[PDB]
């Protein structure tokens, strides 16, 4: 049994499935940049179309509730509100009144909107202005504004998401360059990290001083990527500490300041004065900036300590991440994506390890999903019955009841990455996370694929009442 409230629903991304790049006066991200450059996207494409939902809002929705979707996650475009993107430059009207509606749509079809204000889509204005997520003056300034505006447009919004996976703003996009900017640093992504996090406190407060509704159930928060970890010999203390150690740089590093009040020890250890130091006005706002644990969590990993200390391009907090043991045992099997195998234990065990860490908070699990190798590859038919996701959702899902059941923990809400295949990011569209399957060749056209379909019966046998 799951509460009766609880909330389930699918989540996608703006720049993964809207297109629309250049429509209604939408100015360029960081990401449109990205894309234009030569060797970034594996097979060369871009958001250019995606999925053109921008235009295919209707259907959208009558997707979602074909699919019997309590809630729905989906982030707004920066660039689409402000194209150039800061808090002396103007405001779109045309963007703000999409989205307006948008949402207007959603409530009308009775279902809640989650709004993610930034999923990554820096408006490429600021990066040019200032260095963008570099600027630990500017950026959270113009962010508190982006927020401020969105937050005064949809006043009927109860459920609000900062940033998406802030670790994946900084490393792979100012360490290993991987993603947008492309840049490559020792220091860049400790800066970007701590910007993010003084943005956030801004914007929260913002919402809490002046735009929470009298009626009480509006909240806000960020979400944090994390998979689980397991020592690589279990009977090695120093496996032991490497694997908490990993879960510290991943996710900790984070929520270590949102719930505690600083950065976990372990990180100043290693980072020394490459990772700032809050001052005291940005401790008052981000201790406490979260009224709900954001979570997205997809896999888990072996880890494997390491005879020497920490190199300066190390992320990762000293360690081996592996997918076999000293046993020879393998994590899960292998999909499209190298660093996703599947292993609902580890599931469950982020969200102890999450409740006990940070006194038990209200936990939404906002993305969780799998692709399947050589997906795109197969025939429609084929594609379409995706039992490999089947199984992903009915064992990941049976993993959180166990969570919540035995350990306690509280599971307010689960989303479904994603409502179709889009977007994603460096893979480009080859690699496909969607319940719907989407015919890029043939119009965008939807097709809902076997576990699209398994998602309402399975939450109708577990939601109380």
């Amino acid at each position: 049994m799951l509460p009766k409230d609880f909330q389930w629903g699918f989540a996608t991304a703006a720049y993964q499935i809207e297109g629309a790049v250049d429509q209604d006066g939408r100015g360029p991200s960081i990401w449109d940049t990205f894309c234009a450059q030569p060797g970034k996207i594996a097979d060369g494409s871009s958001g250019v179309t995606a999925c053109d939902s921008y235009n295919r809002t209707a259907e959208d929705i009558a997707l979602l509730k074909s699919l019997g979707a309590k809630s729905y996650r989906f982030s707004i475009s920066w660039s689409r509100i402000i194209p150039e993107g800061g808090r002396g430059d103007a405001v779109n009207q045309a963007g703000i009144d999409h989205y307006v509606k948008f949402v207007d749509d959603l409530l009308d079809a009775g279902i809640t909107p989650f709004i993610t204000l930034f999923h990554w889509d820096l408006p490429e204005g600021l990066h040019q202005r200032y260095g963008g997520l570099l600027n630990r003056t500017e950026f959270p300034l113009d962010f508190e504004n982006y927020a401020r505006v969105m937050f005064r447009a949809l006043p009927k919004v109860r459920n609000w998401i900062t940033f998406n996976e802030p670790l994946c703003s900084a490393i792979p996009g100012y360490g290993s360059g991987t993603f947008a900017p492309g840049r490559q640093s020792t220091s860049e992504p400790w800066t970007v990290g701590h910007n993010i996090l003084v943005a956030h406190g801004r914007a929260v407060k913002a919402y809490r001083d002046d735009f929470k509704p009298a009626s009480g159930d509006g909240q806000i928060g960020i979400v944090l990527n994390g998979d689980f970890t397991y020592p690589w010999d279990a009977a090695d203390p120093a496996d032991k500490e490497a694997a908490e150690r990993r879960l510290e740089f991943f996710t900790a590093w984070f929520a270590d300041p949102i719930y505690l009040g600083d950065y976990p020890a372990s990180m100043r250890k290693q980072l020394g004065d490459r990772l700032p130091t809050f001052t005291p006005e940005e401790r008052a706002l981000v201790h406490g900036s979260n009224d709900f644990y954001g979570m997205n969590h997809y896999t888990s990993n072996y880890i494997r300590h390491r005879s020497s200390p920490a190199s300066a391009d190390d992320t990762v907090g000293n360690v081996d991440v592996l997918f076999t043991n000293k046993q020879g045992n393998c994590i899960g099997p292998e999909t499209q994506s190298p660093w996703l195998r599947p292993c609902a234990a580890g599931f469950r065990d982020f969200l102890v390890w999450i409740s006990k860490r940070y006194g038990y908070p209200p936990i939404y699990v906002t993305e969780n999903g799998t692709s399947i190798k050589g997906e795109s590859d197969l025939p429609k038919e084929k594609i379409l019955e995706d039992d490999f996701r089947v199984k992903y959702y009915n064992e990941y899902i049976r993993a959180m009841v166990t969570a919540v059941e035995l350990d306690g923990v509280n599971v307010k809400g689960y989303f479904a990455w994603s409502l179709m295949d889009n977007f994603e990011w460096a893979d480009g569209y080859v690699t496909r996370f969607g319940v719907t399957y989407v015919d890029y060749e043939n119009g965008q056209k939807r097709f809902p694929k076997k576990s699209a379909k398994s998602l309402k019966p399975l939450f109708d046998e577990l939601i109380a009442a």
